[PDB]
């Protein structure tokens, strides 16, 4: 519900003097947004759901190729009509057999033949559509207020601390104004519009593994099929029957079912988790405008922390050009601002490392409290520092 | 009126049991005990964490 | 005022014990029992014979 630790993270500084920012959210991604004199926040799309799909086609892999039939017709006696031609009970196909006296017929030459095999379906590689009013989005907003390695990922704690929220967006009401206590509030106006990938892609279902295939690769494929009825067409895949037999028996070999035909075209179509009635879009995106002139700082009237500060371990690389670390405050005093900055060389006057966790501060007055901090240090070597003078501690770092 | 097998490709099932030997950053690689016997098929990877 | 190992390349000894599971032509492949445990390193090949 927040960005830290995710690999699909993007940092943003809307504009210059901007109280709002335009953004793009997608499936498993997150976004951290920074704005002068205001808390940092993380907008993140949690879930994509249809709270109403519909089937379109249904290719089968099959069984029933058991019953047989062979309506025989002697030479010059014309064609052969199998009674199993009145109802789709079976699939019939005519042929001719060289015969005569040898096998009960009076003259010698080609005789008619019209056999039939039965058809019902087994494993239906079902597929459906995705209309662009049942689409609801679930966006989660976090606030980079005080935290600890611990509480940073606990949704509960955070909500409790009024430093998080999870609301939904719908075509009905594409916006929302999430209130975050004394931090004011953030109001997104996400626009359900998405491509993202256009509905143009079909919803491929295969046994258990659902996928998203191209309308055509799907529709224009070679396999038996059925729309929304128990009636099947093109069952011709009941092939390899025409051993070009005798009037007695026309081998109706069930065509070997080779899931390779499907599997082979795996990578092409994107995979997607699908429950009986739902399709979580990861396929999908959302253009939002994070208006936040109502987002406001807190604990700005407090004094600076003036007591020792100890590191609780080597800062870590987020893989985003920023590092994380957790402090501990020897301080007995209450909620004070944490004096941490990034200095290019010991005892420089002006900072150089921008803090992601802007305006940090010891949340409680209960001495030895922990403080989580994410900051982007400058490239090359630099120093992280907390406190000043002879209280001040430091730890070096080298970005690349 | 005596053939012999040569190969045997499979279509399969057993993809049920799991394992995930974790190793912290700078702590090196991870060795899963399920690497002593073909009991399982192992493959390494890395995860962003801390 | 605490390092940790990561890898370990070797220069080696034990290349003493041997094994040669034989299989006649058309009798297929050869499976050496010394393939159950990393007790040994096995590798297949073929020999012209009769």
């Amino acid at each position: 519900f927040n960005c830290l630790g995710m690999s699909n993270r993007d940092f943003l500084e809307g504009v210059s003097g901007a109280t709002w920012v335009d953004l793009v959210l997608e499936g498993d991604s997150c976004v951290t947004i920074m704005s002068k004199d205001k808390p940092t926040i993380d907008v993140k799309m949690m879930n994509m759901e249809a709270a109403n799909l519909a089937e379109v086609r249904s290719y089968c892999y099959l069984a029933t190729v058991s019953d047989l039939s062979t309506k025989a017709a002697c030479p010059t006696m014309g064609e052969a009509h199998n009674d199993k031609r009145a109802d789709p009970a079976f699939v019939c196909r005519q042929g001719v057999v060289d015969r005569g006296w040898g096998n009960g017929c009076g003259l010698f030459g080609k005789g008619s033949i019209d056999t039939c095999a039965k058809f019902a379906c087994s494993t239906k590689a079902i597929g459906r559509t995705i209309l662009k009013e049942n689409i609801k989005y679930e966006v989660a907003i976090f606030v980079h207020g005080p935290t600890t390695v611990e509480s940073h990922g606990n949704y509960s704690t955070q909500v409790g601390a009024t430093q998080a929220g999870r609301f939904s967006i719908t075509p009905a009401a594409p916006s929302y104004t999430l209130k975050l206590g004394e931090y004011g509030e953030v109001t997104v106006d996400c626009e359900p519009r998405s491509g993202i990938d256009t509905n143009a892609y079909y919803v491929m279902t295969v046994g258990t593994k659902t996928f998203l295939v191209h309308r055509e690769w799907f529709m224009d494929l070679n396999l038996p099929w059925s729309s929304a009825g128990s009636t099947v067409w093109r069952n011709r895949e009941t092939l390899m029957e025409f051993e070009e037999p005798h009037a007695t028996k026309q081998s109706v070999i069930a065509l070997g079912s080779q899931e390779g035909a499907l599997h082979q075209a795996l990578a092409g179509a994107i995979p997607v988790e699908f429950s009986s009635n739902t399709v979580k879009l990861t396929s999908g995106h959302l253009k939002c405008r994070v208006k936040m002139e109502k987002l406001q700082l807190k604990g700005t009237t407090y004094g600076v922390c003036s007591k020792a500060f100890k590191f609780l371990g080597t800062p870590a690389d987020t893989g985003h050009g920023t590092v994380v670390l957790e402090l501990q405050y020897t301080g007995t005093d209450g909620p004070c601002k944490v004096p941490i900055s990034s200095v290019a060389s010991l005892n420089d006057l002006t900072p150089v490392g921008r803090l992601v966790t802007v305006n940090p501060f010891v949340s409680v007055a209960t001495a030895n409290a922990k403080v989580l901090i994410e900051l982007e240090p400058p490239f090359g070597d630099s120093y992280i520092v907390v406190g000043r003078g002879e209280q001040q501690i430091n730890h070096h770092w080298h970005k690349s």
